[PDB]
């Protein structure tokens, strides 16, 4: 016979819950010793009575191990002997029971076997609640991937069995402990039963407002609407994606909560009553948010202070004072940010470098119906461009590919009337950039077009001005820059960053879970970029962009903020998601098979494409010699019925509104498996943040990033004229965002741009050992090693004087895609998941 040792190494709630962790021997671990705890070793090579492996005895905890080598902070450790012996096969697996009423997070388990074998590994990483809740035991597998073969013969009903658990089908409603992951409908954001103005549009499961789906939650429909689904303070996630901290500090997604209900209403009662100025009268008045910051009343400040999170976050001068970090954008020159340089500079390095576009054409044209604006261009004429640069006809420019365009017409359009109707007043932007031949783009002719002079039909109501270094028409240049940016903020956002990233990778993470085992191959591979993305999504439909949320209530289109984004998911497409598709289909490069990465960049100084290309590269690198290692011909992948049951799912269901494009892979191929793969990584990781984490620094000024626009051009010589005269810092503060908003914003994208101290990063980071396959172990190394080169030679080019776009007038070498980062607002680092 036998008795094969066993390490178990789990965390007690107390250590991952923020509760407890509000202030981050004695042994509470004794509470682990009688018969609280108790595993059940599964044979993964001797089947019993029908295919089903054979189970050990339920064997329970006996023995603290006060210390590993290896241990780690907040983690237990537990010896537990397995009776074993030779012809019980081999351990593939385990079932665990908790009898403690009070759950916790199990680890791992090792196992010094018996026969002729090493250690085997298990890497769990779960919550385990009470065993009275479940009717089936939870189960654990080995470090071993296999394809669904489900290999070992006697582990296959094991393994469909916990996919069938992990489905649960879509009926009940689902409850804290539960690990079911299935989907449904954008329905939640909505408040109808407060209110038939409070009511929002279903996104999804149309053809108008179509959407990626969400993860299901099965609360009761809404009582003035069966459609809509009641709302609550607390929206559930299958357990294990909401993930805890050690620190009292990490948990970012709680200081936004509860920067939505505590730090609002009480930051109001100071504007609502007195205590504090309405509106900024200067320049300077801003300026000194960073400086003095915010007086506000004692009362206040004792309670917005000390709550757990929002400290440090939340500069305090003890008392009143309500001081903000410094944005980078202002630090070397609080004034380069007026700079048409700078302004164009964001365009190709900034926090949205991802719309600009090469001219094909001449005047642009637009994408909209019948109307005659997008029937017939835009109103900017041919001379209008080119002040005293080189001289080139607007041919010639377009010949030599020297003209860009940063398109923000057609989305805000439709929505006009009804957005202008409101406390809000803006325009539908269209802006040219000349590249010069100094390798810097300048801002040419900026469009305000309103709509329908008279009507709607031929509702092309246009006013181009033009860039202007002298007196008035500086100030009246300097408010038309601010007219596209309120713009451009918006639509960065909603799209670029709540839809292209956050909304549209849930439904892989759903379908994932769903049909690809623990234990299979692709599984593995994507996880990590999993991590704690369906908890941020959840906290957004609660807080973020919900019916009366901080989005809708600070930027500009308002309460038709997430319909707007789903009428813009009209246009997504998968494949061009990847970065090289996504830079050819804006003309931004062209098929090169000279060039370092088979394409030809125009605009060669272009930071986010010059940077990205190389993350995408690794990327794309790496997942290609992990499928192949995998994966031996294309027919091997077609009869992988679960990665076949993930895709299906996925276009059908998860994003089941383009269910029938045209352009959706087929996963008969390694190379389309390749391709997927890596694009969901690259939207994961890289995309995400080079789109997320240079919001405060760039934004944490309102100025250079206003958020909503509330004034219409002064005319002529109207006294609303003579005031940008005779004060134009008050005319640009009166047009863009109130004091107030601007102090929520500032709030919220200054967590948005934070790295938790725990974050694990794309820089070849995972948990623990997730797999005993050496060749991907090996692989993964060469992954990690390629990105270390990687940022040394992005932090080089930072030092080419050659390359002035990496710093522009604001002297801020671009760091967004420097892989690493050693955590808070750190204008670098790349996680390996949309973890905020
Ligand atoms: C605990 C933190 C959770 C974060 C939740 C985030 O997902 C939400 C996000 O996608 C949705 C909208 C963010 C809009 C910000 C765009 C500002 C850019 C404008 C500029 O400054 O120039
Ligand atoms: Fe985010």
């Amino acid at each position: 016979g036998h008795k094969i040792k066993g390490t178990v190494v789990l965390m007690r709630k107390n250590v991952l819950d923020v509760n407890s962790v509000t202030s981050v021997t004695l042994d509470t671990l004794t509470a682990f010793l009688g018969r609280s705890v108790s595993l059940q070793l599964i044979s993964a090579t001797k089947a019993d009575a029908n295919g089903k492996g054979k189970l050990g005895k339920a064997t329970f905890l006996e023995g603290i191990i006060t210390s590993l080598p290896t241990l780690g902070a907040g983690q237990s450790a537990f010896k537990i002997n397995f009776e074993w012996d030779d012809g019980s096969g081999i351990p593939g697996a385990f079932y665990i029971k908790n009898f403690m009423q009070t759950e916790f997070f199990l680890v791992s388990l090792t196992l010094e076997d018996i026969p002729n074998h090493g250690s085997i590994h298990f890497v769990c990483n779960s919550w385990i609640y009470n065993a009275k809740l479940f009717k089936s035991d939870r189960i654990f597998f080995a470090n071993q991937t296999y394809l669904p073969s489900e290999t070992p013969a006697p582990l296959v009903k094991y393994r469909e069995e916990e996919l069938h658990n992990l489905r649960g089908d879509g009926t009940g409603e689902r409850k804290e402990w539960e690990r079911i992951y299935d989907y449904d409908v954008y329905n939640d954001l909505g408040d109808p039963d407060k209110g038939e103005n409070h009511a929002r549009p279903v996104l999804g499961g149309n053809d108008t407002f179509p959407y990626p789906r969400r993860g299901r939650t099965g609360r009761k429909p809404t009582r003035k609407d069966p459609n809509s689904e009641s709302r609550s303070n607390d929206v559930y996630l299958p357990r294990d994606e909401a993930f805890g901290h050690l620190k009292s500090s990490d948990f970012l997604t709680y200081g936004l909560k509860s920067v939505s209900q505590n730090v609002l209403p009480l930051l109001q009662s100071a504007f609502d009553l007195n205590f504090t100025p309405r509106e900024f009268d200067s320049f300077d008045e801003v300026h000194g948010l960073y400086s003095g910051g915010i007086k506000l009343p004692t009362d206040i400040i004792s309670k917005i202070s000390p709550l757990p999170v929002l400290k440090e976050i939340f500069r305090t001068d003890g008392e009143q004072a309500l001081k903000f970090p410094p944005p980078k954008v202002i630090q070397v020159s609080k004034s380069a940010w007026m700079t048409d340089e700078e302004f164009a500079r964001e365009m190709l390095a900034g926090v949205n470098p991802n719309l600009i576009r090469c001219l094909k054409d001449f005047p642009p044209r637009s994408k909209l119906d019948s109307q005659v604006y997008g029937d017939h261009t835009s109103q900017i004429t041919k001379e209008h461009l080119e002040p005293n640069l080189e001289g080139l006809t607007v041919d010639e420019a377009i010949q030599n590919k020297r003209l860009f365009l940063l398109d923000h017409h057609d989305p805000i359009m439709p929505y006009l009337r009804r957005i202008n109707a409101t406390s809000t007043k803006a325009y539908a932007t269209r802006t040219i950039l000349f590249l010069k031949n100094d390798g810097t783009l300048r801002p040419l002719a900026i469009e305000l077009s309103l709509p329908h002079p008279q009507g709607d039909q031929s509702g092309a109501f246009s006013q181009v001005f033009l860039p202007a270094d002298e007196g008035v028409e500086s100030s009246i240049w300097l408010l038309a820059k601010a007219y596209v940016v309120v713009n451009d903020s918006c639509y960065h956002q909603l799209v670029s960053h709540w839809l292209n990233t956050h909304a549209v990778v849930e439904p892989f993470i759903i379908a994932t879970n769903r049909h690809l085992s623990v234990v299979h191959p692709i599984y593995k591979l994507l996880h990590p970029h999993y991590r704690d993305t369906m908890n941020i999504n959840g906290l957004a439909r609660l807080s973020l962009v919900n019916d009366g949320g901080v989005i809708e209530q600070t930027f500009l289109w308002g309460r038709y903020s997430v319909e707007m984004s789903a009428v813009v998911y009209k246009d997504w497409v998968f494949t061009d998601q990847a970065l090289p598709a996504d830079l050819i289909k804006r003309g931004m490069a062209i098929e090169d098979p000279s060039c370092p990465h088979g394409i030809r960049l125009v605009i060669e100084d272009y930071p986010y494409t010059v940077d990205g290309l190389e993350i995408w590269d690794a990327i794309k690198t790496w997942v290609h010699e992990y499928v192949f290692l995998y994966y031996k011909s294309d027919d091997t992948l077609r009869e992988d019925p679960e990665l076949q049951a993930c895709w299906k799912e996925l276009v059908e269901v998860g994003h089941g509104d383009k269910k029938n494009e045209p352009w959706w892979p087929k996963m008969q191929t390694r190379e389309e498996l390749v391709e997927a793969c890596a694009i969901i990584i690259w939207t994961a990781s890289a995309l995400h943040a080079a789109v997320n984490f240079g919001q405060y620094p760039y934004g944490g000024l309102i100025l250079n990033r206003p958020t909503l626009s509330r004034r219409f051009m002064p005319e002529k010589g109207s006294a609303e004229y003579e005031e940008l005269r005779k004060n134009p810092q008050k005319a640009y503060l009166k047009t863009i965002t109130p004091k107030f908003q601007t102090l929520i914003d500032l709030s919220v994208i200054e967590i948005l741009s934070r790295h938790a101290s725990d974050e694990v990063y794309l820089g070849e980071r995972d948990n623990p050992n997730w797999t005993s396959d050496t060749r991907a172990l090996e692989a993964f190394k060469r992954f990690g090693n390629k990105l270390a080169q990687i940022e040394n030679k992005l932090s080089e080019r930072n030092n080419d004087e050659k390359l002035r776009n990496r710093c522009g007038p604001v002297q801020m070498p671009y760091t967004l895609l420097l892989p690493s980062s050693k955590e808070g607002l750190t204008f670098r680092g790349i996680p390996n998941s949309i973890s905020i």
